[PDB]
């Protein structure tokens, strides 16, 4: 098996306050689930080759997602922001594989990604620990 | 919009206890979100014609789905048990749409459903407001 | 150290639907922090001696407590019903202790309890495990 | 009523990472419930005149509550760092009257506080909205 335990943290309440609205895990490797934990969040995999994603909102209503994996042995990330209400983590997910437009940034298996969103947010995932089968990382906001 | 306001019932210790691995949100209707407020659920819609899934676990590791949504302005809902680690929420939520083997099912409309699964526990989602715009149910696990 | 283990089953939608409104820790023995993980709520504390307590609400509008600890190196518990608002768990979890007037009830180191409110509701709590020092019990509204 | 909704926004990894151990709520103005929704925390009081203590444990180790309530229709709130395991919130929200000896800070009013701790972490309450009986704040941890 392979663990992905995140953390949240949000620097700026000028940009809102994200709450978690969707998780997914794609059916690759076994499939997946999600738990919870003192304030964290742990997607447990049955393999290398799945992931799963976090969708958020804010209260200002922003939506973004945060997916995380593990491909060929090594973990990856990505986050995608400035969504539409129609593009779930449902949609979003998927995209990642079997030829999907968000394939490429899977590839890149990285251990750190940072985005800032159209209205201005900042996003960043970290992997704290960036080997092995127990893997942990932040996802900062603001 | 709509919204379906789940409250978790569980009945029955020997059949374990079960916890939310994964929630989706099918991407009709300008999709949903899922919130939490005072220990039940709800799921918010962009209008008739979409729905979302709660996969859970119990700790003895039996898996299910329970998908609840609007359908030509009614509610329906399902649940589907013994299911295997790859058949996450996000393989199941699309399988009610586009001519998918669950749409049948979404297409009863149904206000209450009952299942057994082959291990032996019982679900039930029970609706106590059918009507209007502001949905609420029960879900009862054994 | 010692750890107790809660379950929360809630059996029964007539008697509408609780939550958690407080949680306490008694100071003996080191103290002691509550936890969640997997929605089920643990209470680790530093040595036989002390307790916490949860405070839980229905959306009917009751008002009870459930204490759980260690007296003399077995577990309590008990069950206050018929709670008014004034009576919050920073006034129950103390009266358990210093000769107040549920100290009896500690005394009698329960592996099980059960009780019926002045509104119907039914309330257990039934330890699965009953010795050492990771302990672990159903609370059971009905 | 009052009352009074926390965002807590946790910005430095370098800290660690805190969650909620306790929450207590004093006796006066006819006592009070804590809630969650959306990631949130709202403290519901029945008049002016009480409070309620959430306590917080890092990842690291770190013990702090953080108080906040309503002293002659005026928000207070105070935050309480290096704390010792057997300094449990239940020992904490009562000083604050009965001439205890934090009475004088829940005199103070205060709409923002600051302090940091021993271990450097740096603790923010910072009420948004400030008057009225739907309070607001934002927790922040640095």
């Amino acid at each position: 098996t392979y663990s992905i335990t995140l953390r949240v943290f949000q620097r700026n309440p000028g940009r809102g306050f994200f709450s978690i609205v969707e998780k997914t895990v794609f059916h690759y490797a076994n499939g997946g689930t999600w738990s919870e934990a003192k304030g964290t969040h742990t997607l447990t995999m049955g393999g290398s080759g799945t992931s799963g994603v976090l969708r958020f909102m804010s209260d200002k209503g922003e939506l973004i997602t945060v997916a995380v994996g593990v491909h060929n042995y090594k973990r990856w990330c990505d986050v995608v922001t400035g969504l539409k209400p129609e593009e779930t983590a449902l949609v979003i997910n998927p995209q990642y594989y079997n030829n999907g437009p968000r394939a490429y940034t899977r590839e890149k298996q990285l251990a750190e990604y940072n985005v800032t969103s159209v209205v201005g947010t900042r996003f960043e995932v970290k992997y704290t620990v960036v080997e092995g089968n127990n893997l942990e990382a932040n996802v900062i906001f603001s």
